[PDB]
């Protein structure tokens, strides 16, 4: 996640193994109940796309669900590019596939900012909503 350090520079703090376990624990315990959504949000405060990918990648099994989530992300990335045919970030940059941590932090702190972690979080939550709907 992005944090303000004591200096207060805005910098990246490494994602915690505790956060990753907490995320997998909720997915496994609640079996993609609606409860997964607020938990995903609570665990991803300040997340960069790199952080979010590391979170999502720790979910094992649920291959079909994860594939659906990836397709939702791909669709949102393509829609971003349709509405932003110039400039940076690209949709793939928001999803962290073609961007670096430094690029992500730069966009998040730019003036004006492009909150790429929040945008990606929104896309992921849209994907999670479809999974939740499907598994209900
Ligand atoms: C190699 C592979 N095959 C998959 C099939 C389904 C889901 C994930 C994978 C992967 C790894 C995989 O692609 N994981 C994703 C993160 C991810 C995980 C789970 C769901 C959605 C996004 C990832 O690391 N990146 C860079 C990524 C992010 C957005 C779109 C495409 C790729």
């Amino acid at each position: 996640p992005i944090v303000q350090n004591l200096q207060g520079q805005m910098v990246h703090q490494a994602i915690s193994p505790r956060t990753l376990n907490a995320w997998v624990k909720v997915v496994e315990e609640k079996a993609f109940s609606p409860e997964v959504i607020p938990m995903f949000s609570a665990l991803s405060e300040g997340a960069t796309p790199q952080d979010l990918n590391t979170m999502l990648n720790t979910v094992g099994g649920h291959q079909a669900a994860m594939q659906m989530l990836k397709e939702t992300i791909n669709e949102e990335a393509a829609e971003w590019d349709r509405l932003h045919p110039v400039g940076e970030p690209r949709g793939s940059d928001i999803a962290g596939t073609t961007s670096t941590l430094q690029e992500q932090i730069g966009w998040m702190t730019h003036n004006p900012p492009i909150p790429v972690g929040e945008i990606y979080k929104r896309w992921i939550i849209l994907g999670l909503n479809k999974i939740v709907r499907m598994y209900s």
